[PDB]
C-alpha cells in the first residue's frame, strides 16, 4: 500500500476522503496526516529516509515513523511570525525525493511572496493591463529604501506572513515613517500598493483541470460564472515555478470599475464558499492521479 | 602613569578637549580615548587581563588599537532591536573585566529593556501617588497575542526597545489597534500602549551628578525653574538599578493640567538647550571624581 | 486565599506539596501550575493584570486566567535554542508588581551566562584563589574575538544554553578555529575555559538556609559533610543580584587536587541525590515563608 | 544609448577594463558599474520603474550614485547565515525590478540553501548512477534533534548555509558527534553529515559557456586533461534551476581509487590557475553574447 503524507490541520479528515481510492484499481492508499509543527525528518542521498511524527497515544506524546510515498501541502511551508518557519521540512523531502502536490520546488520558491509577485510582474509585462490587471506595488528590499509614496492611502504589507498577518493602511507621509521605522524591527523586506476602495473583491481558483470564482463582498461568499478572463489569469499564473497543480489568483474591484490583481496563492489556498467538500474531492482525484505515476 | 578614559560617543563631541588640563589628586593625568559602539569589541579574562580594541582608518586601511581602559564613559544606547543596534555583548565584556562606568554598567545592561525600566517606575508610582509621581497610564503585552483592545483611543503604541521615535506608532481606533498589533507579530517582540496626550507642552528634568535644570518643549525650547515637584521625579528615578549618576525623566503637560510620565533616560540623555556647554563640563567634574575613587 | 502561581514542568505535583500549608495559620494556599510555554500575560502599570494559561479540558485546549499574589520559578526563562525565550513573561511580571522566588530581578539578570559569571569575577578578585577559585575563563562578545587559545583542551560554551547544549571541548588550534566559525553562526556570545581532567565534581546548594554538597564521580552521587569552604563558596554567591534564594555552585576537582568553580546556578537548579523530597519541601517552606511578607 | 552591466563583486578585478572596448551588435557600447552586495540596494516598482543604489564615498561622504543597469554578473555570494551576509532580498529585488543575469537570478536564489542544490544532484545520481556521477554518500537533518548517530567516523558536519569553512567540523566519534549537534542547535538551522574522506588529491571541473577546464589540487595546483568523464559531471550540473551559465563541480579523490562529488558552485566560483586572465574573457565573451539579446 502507498503511504500519503498530508500536511495539514486537524479539521480535514483526509484519511476519510481518501477512502476507498486505490492506484489502478488495485493498490490501496494509507493516508498518514499532521500538521509542520509536529513533524520531523531525516534523509540520506542514497535513498534512506524516516520521516517522524508526533501524535499522542494515551494522553502521551509519542512518535511514530513513516516513508511517505507522497506528499500533499495544505499549510503555510514559512512565515515570519514566531516559530513559523519550516522551510528545512521542505528542503528535506526534496532530498528525499518525495512527489508532492504542489510540486516541492514550487512550495520552496513560494516562501518569498515577493519573489512570487516578482514572477506576475513578469506576465504583466508579456500580457499587457487589460487580460492581466496587475496592482501597483513597490518592493522595499529593507526599511532604507522606504521613504516616501507618491500616492495615499497605500496599504504596506510587511515581509512573509498570512491571514491578514503583518499588514495595514496608510494614509499620510507622517505616518508611513512611523510604519517604515516599524519595518526596521521587522529587520526584513516590504511592499506598499495603492488601496483599492474596493466594492467587492474576487478569487479565481483552480484545482487540476477545475475552476470557480468567488465574489466576495478594509482589511476583509456568491458564486460567480467563469468568464475566459478570469480563466486566463488563473491559467497563466499556474504555469510559473514548473507549474502549480493547486492556486488561485485574488483581485479587487474597485468602486471606478477597474480590478487589480493583488496576490496569486498556491496548494495552501483555503476551500470557501459552499462547495468546500466538492473542493477536497477534487483535490483527492487530483491527488490519486498524481500519485498514479510513480 | 596616566589614568584611562574610554568614552563611548559620536564625534560631534571632543571630550578629549573638555577633560584636558583634569587631574585626579591634582597629579595624575587622564587619556582619553574615544569611540562609537559600531567601533569597538573587545577580549575579557577571568583572571583580569582584558584588551579593549577600536577599530580605526590608517592609511585607508582598517586596523586595531587596543586599550585598557581605566574607567568608561556610554553616552550611546547599548541596545536597538533595529538591525545592528545590539551592543549588549560589549557591556557584559567591560563588566567582565571589572572596568567602572558611568552610567555603572549595571544599570546600562537592565536599561537595555524599555518595561523593565518602567516596571521600576511603576513601583515608584504605588509608592509616592499620583500627586507627587504622576506616571502615565500603560499596558505591557509580551507579546502581539494579547493586544485585543484599549478602553480608550487614540493610543501610542511603543514595540521592543528602539529609540528615537522608531516603532511608535499612534492608534486611532480598534481597527487600527488590530493592524497594528499584526504587525507587532512581525517584530517577534514585545510591545506597549498607552493613552495619547493632547500636550500643551512637554517637559524634560535632567539631574547630572547634583546639577538640576529642566526645560520646557512646547505628534512625536525654554529652560524652567526648578520646583521641589520637579526634584522629586529625578531623585526618585536616579536611584533605581543602585543609582544613576545621569539621567532624565520626560513628562508630558496635558491641556488639562495633567502631567504625564512617561519615560526616564540614562547616561545616553542628549544634551540640550543654551547650557549644552556647561553640562559636558559638569560630565567632567562627574566623571573625574568618579575616576578619583579607584 | 492567595494564588501561587508555580513555573515548572507536570513532573512535580506542587499543589500536593503545597497542601495543607497556610499563611498565618489561617490563610489557604491555591497552587497554579505551569510552564513557560503555556502561559502568556497582560499587565497595566495601574496594578490591574491577568495571567493566561493554556490548559486541556477535555481533549481541547483551553485559556483561564488567574492573578497569582506570588511566583515560585522552576524554569529556565532564557535559552538560545530555538523557542526559548520567555524573557518577555517575566519582564511583564516584574511590570505587574508580582513577588518571586527567586526574585524576578535576579532571574532577569540570570539571562547571560557570562554576565553572571562577570559577578563571580569580581567575587575571585575579592576573595582569592585559595578561597574562591574560579576557573579561568575567557569571554568573546562575538566570534571576530576569537582567534586562539593559549593552551589545550579547551570547553568552548556557546551563547546562553543549558542540559550539555552549546558545549564542545577543543584539543588544537585548528579546531579551535573550526569552532570559531561555527560561533560566527550562532551570531552570538562564547567563552573558553581551561578543560579540566576531572577526578570528580562537586556541587554546593542551597535552599533558604539549608546546605547540601553532592559529590558527582568528559561532559557529564554520593552526599559529602558541608565544610566551611563549600559555605562560603555558595554563601558569597548567593548574594548577587540582590539575594538568590535558591542557587548552588559547580566545581570540578582536577587530578592535580585542584578545585575550579564553573558556574553558579539560580532557582531553576534541579534536585538531585537521594532527598530531592526533602528539598521539595524545603521550597515550600521558603516560599510559604517569603509569601508570609505581603 | 550604452546598455548599462551592473557587475556585483570585490574591486580587485577591474571588470570596466576587460569589457573594455566590447560592443553589442558592433555597434552598442558597454558602461561597467561594479560593486559589492554590501554596498547595494534597490527599490522596485510593478511598473517597470527601479533604481538600483550604489553607495560610494565623495568628499569623505556617503553619498549614493542611483544606476539602471540592463544586465547583471553575480560573482559574489547572495547568501551566509554569518552576521550580514544576507542579500536575498536583493536578489529578489533584482528579480522584482526584470533585470537579465549571470547566473539567472532563479537560480541565484535557488542556490541559496547548499542542501537544496544537493537535493538536485542527489537526482541526478539515482538518474545517472555511480559510476557516471559519483556523489558522496551524505545525510540532511532539518534540525539538531534528528543527529543521533552515524554509520560511519570519521565525518565532516556542515552547518546551514556558510562559505570559506565555515560551519564546516570533522567529528571522530560517537560521542563528538552528540556535542556537534548540542551546537548546531544553537544555529537554529538545518545541517549535514557526510564521510570525512582521506583524499589523495581533489578535483574542480569548471564550465564557463561552453569551455571546460580541469584542475587538480593536491584536511580543509596542477591543470589536467577534460575528460568525458569530467565533461559529463559538470555538463549535468550546469542544467539544474533552468541551467547555470558559469559553474563547477568539486570532488575528492579517494586513496582507494574512488571520486567523491561533494559539491557544485554557481556564478560565485572562484578563478583559479594559471589562466585566470582567460577565464575573466571568457566570462567577458559570455555576458556580452547573452546582453546581445535584448
Ligand atoms: N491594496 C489593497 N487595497 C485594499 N484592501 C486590500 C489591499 N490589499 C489587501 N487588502 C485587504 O486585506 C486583505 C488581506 O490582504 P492579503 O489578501 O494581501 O493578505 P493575506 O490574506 O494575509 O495573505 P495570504 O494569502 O498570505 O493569507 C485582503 O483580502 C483585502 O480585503
Ligand atoms: N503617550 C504619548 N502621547 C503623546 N505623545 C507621545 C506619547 N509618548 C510619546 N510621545 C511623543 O513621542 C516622543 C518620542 O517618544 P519617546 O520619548 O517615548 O521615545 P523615543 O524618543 O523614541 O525614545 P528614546 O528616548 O529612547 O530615544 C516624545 O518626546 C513625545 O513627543
Ligand atoms: N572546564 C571544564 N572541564 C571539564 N569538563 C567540563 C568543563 N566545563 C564543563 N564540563 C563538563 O560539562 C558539563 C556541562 O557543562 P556545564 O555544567 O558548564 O553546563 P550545563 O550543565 O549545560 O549548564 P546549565 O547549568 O545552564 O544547565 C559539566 O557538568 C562537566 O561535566
Ligand atoms: N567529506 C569531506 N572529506 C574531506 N574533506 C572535505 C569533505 N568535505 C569538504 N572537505 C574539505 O573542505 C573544503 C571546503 O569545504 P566545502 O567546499 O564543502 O565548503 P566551503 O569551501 O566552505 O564552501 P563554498 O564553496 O561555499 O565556499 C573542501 O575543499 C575539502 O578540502
Ligand atoms: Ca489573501
Ligand atoms: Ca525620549
Ligand atoms: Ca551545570
Ligand atoms: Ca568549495
Amino acid at each position: 500500500a502507498r503511504v500519503l503524507l498530508v500536511i495539514d490541520e486537524p479539521h480535514t479528515d483526509w484519511a476519510k476522503y481518501f477512502k476507498g481510492k486505490k492506484i489502478h484499481g488495485e493498490i490501496d492508499i494509507k493516508v498518514e496526516q499532521a500538521e509542520f509543527s509536529d513533524l520531523n525528518l531525516v534523509a540520506h542521498a542514497n535513498g534512506g529516509f524516516s520521516v517522524d511524527m508526533e501524535v499522542l497515544r494515551n494522553g502521551v506524546k509519542v512518535v511514530r515513523s513513516l516513508k511517505p510515498d507522497f506528499v500533499l501541502i495544505r499549510q503555510h511551508a514559512f512565515s515570519m511570525a514566531r516559530n513559523g518557519d519550516y522551510r528545512s521540512l521542505v528542503i528535506g523531502l526534496q532530498y528525499a525525493g518525495i512527489p508532492s502536490v504542489n510540486s516541492l520546488h514550487s512550495v520552496y520558491n513560494f516562501c518569498d511572496k515577493p519573489w512570487v509577485f516578482a514572477q506576475m510582474v513578469r506576465l504583466h509585462k508579456k500580457l499587457g493591463t487589460e487580460e492581466f490587471p496587475l496592482i501597483d506595488q513597490t518592493f522595499y528590499p529593507n526599511h532604507k529604501e522606504m521613504l516616501s509614496s507618491t500616492t495615499y492611502p497605500v496599504v504596506v504589507k510587511m515581509g512573509h506572513a498570512h491571514s491578514g498577518m503583518g499588514k495595514v493602511k496608510v494614509d499620510n507621509q507622517h505616518d508611513f515613517q512611523d510604519i517604515a521605522s516599524v519595518v526596521a524591527l521587522t529587520k526584513t523586506y516590504a511592499t506598499a500598493e495603492p488601496f483599492i476602495d474596493a466594492k467587492y473583491d474576487v478569487r479565481v481558483q483552480k484545482i487540476g483541470q477545475n475552476y470557480k470564482a468567488y465574489m466576495r463582498t478594509w482589511k476583509t461568499l456568491e458564486q460567480i460564472a467563469m468568464s475566459d478572463r478570469y480563466k486566463l489569469w488563473v491559467d497563466t499564473c499556474s504555469e510559473i515555478f514548473g507549474g502549480l497543480d493547486i492556486c488561485a489568483v485574488e483581485a479587487l474591484h474597485g468602486k471606478d470599475g477597474r480590478d487589480h490583481i493583488i496576490e496569486v496563492v498556491g496548494s495552501s489556498m483555503p476551500l470557501i464558499g459552499d462547495h468546500q467538500d466538492e473542493d477536497k474531492q477534487l483535490i483527492v482525484e487530483l491527488v490519486v492521479n498524481k500519485m498514479t505515476q510513480a
